[PDB]
């Protein structure tokens, strides 16, 4: 699955849709 938003992700684990990959998934 994507990373959710808390869902700390990595350059290698995409984030939903909608959100950005920073330190953490961040929502627009």
């Amino acid at each position: 699955y994507c990373q959710k938003f808390l869902w700390t992700c990595d350059s290698e684990r995409p984030c939903c849709e909608g959100l950005v990959c920073r330190l953490w998934c961040k929502i627009n």
